[PDB]
């Protein structure tokens, strides 16, 4: 395969379906990427994560270059042999963890102090190297929700500057720029004239992908969903368009009907763990009494192996006893929903159906 | 296959090897019994249990009694259609943790308040019917050790009228006689004239298997050793010999080398998950900084699937970031170990080199 190549296979408004072809294997598009926090995806091997059809994982970078370290990692091989995941893997930045999890700013960077460190552009992008990362993201600096205008067109005026750093530090190191790609972020807050210059100035650099940063931060689905209705059309059509840490069913629905090809979220596995488990009648929170003798799988329609073999009743006890069982079996079935949902979601959309299965999905749901 | 049938292959001294034919599968004998502690051995599927190669898992009673309860587990269809293993399942009576984990003793039993209950040999037989157990444990009082020959004599006495009373019980259920078996549980604390009127009470009385019980309790390897030289050879020699709670590998080898064909403990599993891994050259505990950057398997000989593709540095990393990868890892090599370790018993025995095996294992481990 290619370094890179993104191709749109079948569209219907401005949602899209197609693949990313990487050294390491190929993605689906729309895509649902597990989060992996300090090098596992919480409660599973790898080889589950695959099995539930994940194409792709994101790795935690803050976490990483605090423990174990990316020069150790990188010593041990890299981030793919160091967790047994061959397939690709997409890093972020660490611009977003650090401001929210241990800090000074500066036009330089940011320094911090694990919950001392500096992080830079350039260190950044020399940190997703260490680790072998097959997708590295900018670094950009998250802008608050609420923010000013003022504020909001600072921040992202710092971040469009540290694109063009990014840029050029992932250029020069040529193992990098010849293996993996470079996805720039677009930020702006909620206002349309800094996510339009925020689009411009990325696309002025040139990136393999553009995500749209900034957002689900809480302002809300309804606000989500206007931002995003003015600023994926900004983004450059051929790429790959990336909502940041987004990942409620309802929220990935939307979003692909917006133009968005690549979702994360914490969701799923944090949620897992805390009782929460998504069903295409809504989600359900298995802890709740009412599933004690309850025979039926967490969701009737699932093929995921979770639901093949075990009750609610059997993960209510689990759960309420504090079972690590508990964790490993919600968290499968999550992963498993998610990726069941993308399928449908590329398989609609390749029959030009994907309105109507927005619609359905929808109306089931809620 | 029939309900309950042991056959011997072959003998070395006091070692056996043979099996165990049940109506839910074979038992390998000398055999390890993985614990499940709330209807699950802790961080592993069933599937994971079963491929580590065991053939019969424990099930704790006092846990379940309390959570999710026994009627409703039978009311679920039994443990093992609950957890989903399909395989035997050793139920023990409760008679331990209830005098340990939550309480007034009588000759009819024990009356308690969960971490307001009755436990006697009749509800303790009931439990494991409701259950669903293959294997029986007689319900019993553990002597606390050290113990007054009047203090032993008294408690074992009192075991002897309940292992009368435990039988009876188990009798009179049609379905559960006819489908499960029955276990004595020797007791007698270290004197070997109690040992031996305990011994003739329960083959007076008669029962499909025999434990020895009472040891394991805080009197070290070379007395323990001592009390199994003069009590296993009591018990009756066409029946199983099950040392209940001894899991210590080296403890394991002295005990078959003794004649005990069935062993339990929850060092593998509760180890694992503090960062004790076993290996043929000793134990090691994974946390050690020295761990860090050692690319190595856990043991440099071990089959199982952790060995196979993850190193100490990543477990070591897991481990100390507290995350459930560590644990579902650890745990399934330890309880793989073991297994191998029972294989490598069964294979000496076979093949009459158990004694050179056991010195060889001796000399390397220690
Ligand atoms: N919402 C959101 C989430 C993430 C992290 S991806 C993630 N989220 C949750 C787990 N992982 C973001 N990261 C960067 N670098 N920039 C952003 O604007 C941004 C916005
Ligand atoms: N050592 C020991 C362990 C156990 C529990 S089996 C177990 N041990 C640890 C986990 N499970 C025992 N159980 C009974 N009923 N009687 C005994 O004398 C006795 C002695
Ligand atoms: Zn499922
Ligand atoms: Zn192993």
């Amino acid at each position: 395969r290619p370094r890179f190549s993104f191709s749109i296979a079948a569209r219907e408004g401005k949602a899209r379906t197609g693949t990313i072809e990487m050294k390491r294997g190929v993605i689906r598009t729309p895509a649902f990427m597990p989060v992996g926090t300090a090098a596992t995806v919480k409660a599973l091997k790898p080889e589950t994560v695959r099995a539930t059809g994940a194409d792709i994982i994101l790795g935690n970078t803050y976490h990483l270059m605090l423990r174990p370290g990316a020069e150790r990692i990188a010593k041990l091989g890299g981030l793919h042999s160091f967790m047994g995941w061959d397939r690709p893997i997409l890093t972020d930045s660490g611009g977003y963890q650090v401001m929210s999890l241990s800090t000074k700013q500066s036009e330089e960077g940011v320094t911090f102090k694990s919950h001392r460190h500096m992080l830079s552009p350039e260190r950044s992008i020399e940190i997703q190297h260490l680790l072998g990362s097959d997708i590295v993201m900018a670094f950009d600096e998250c802008t608050p929700y609420p923010a000013t205008p003022s504020r909001a067109a600072s921040s992202m005026e710092r971040s469009m500057r540290w694109a063009k750093r990014s840029r050029d530090a992932f250029d020069s190191r040529k193992e990098q720029a010849e293996n993996a790609a470079l996805f720039g972020i677009q930020q702006g807050s909620v206002f349309e004239n800094l996510r339009q210059q925020s689009a411009d100035a990325l696309a002025e650099i040139g990136f393999d992908g553009y995500a749209v940063g900034g957002l689900a931060v809480g302002e809300g689905q309804d606000e989500m969903f206007r931002v995003l209705d003015f600023s994926v059309p900004m983004l450059p059509d051929d790429k790959p368009h990336y909502l940041m840490g987004v990942g409620k069913p309802d929220d990935i629905v939307g979003a692909v009907e917006r133009g968005i090809d690549m979702f994360d979220c914490v969701l799923p596995t944090r949620s897992g763990r805390n009782g929460q488990a998504f069903t295409w009648d809504g989600p359900i929170n298995i802890r709740n009494a009412r599933f004690s003798e309850d025979l039926k799988p967490l969701d009737s329609e699932c093929h995921c192996a979770v639901c093949q073999k075990w009750s609610r009743a059997y993960i209510h006890h689990l759960i309420r006893a504090g079972e690590i069982l508990g964790a490993m079996l919600m968290t499968e079935h999550n992963i498993a929903f998610y990726q069941q949902l993308m399928q449908k979601i590329r398989d609609s959309i390749s029959e030009g159906r994907f309105s109507q299965f927005a619609q359905d999905f929808r109306a089931r749901y809620f």
